[PDB]
């Protein structure tokens, strides 16, 4: 829910794309930097990225992740030491889905 707030222009037809971020047209300008949005979250780290940059978002999101899960697998020793006694003991390790 944090990631929808793109605040990329409505550019005018037929004109430049900017770059720069000293003009008000940039995404990354003070004056289009509206709190809890991506915008200042890249100000923050103070990187330069363009309004489709931003605008890949919206594509971006068209797979999601649901949520990180916990998995512990397990597993009989290696048959180069399965014998009749090593068999009752396992490995037990676990990892992280996402």
């Amino acid at each position: 829910p944090a990631l929808q707030a793109v605040i990329v222009p409505e550019i005018p037809a037929d004109e430049e794309a900017p770059t720069t971020p000293e003009d008000p047209r940039h995404p990354l300008h003070a004056h289009q930097l509206v709190p809890n949005s991506l915008n200042v979250y890249f100000h923050n780290a103070h990187l330069t990225v363009d309004g489709d940059a931003l605008l890949t978002l919206q594509e971006l999101m068209g797979d999601m992740a649901e949520r990180t899960t916990a998995i512990l697998v397990s597993s009989a020793p290696d048959a180069g030491a399965a014998t009749a006694t090593t068999r009752n003991m396992r490995i037990y390790d676990g990892a992280l889905y996402h």
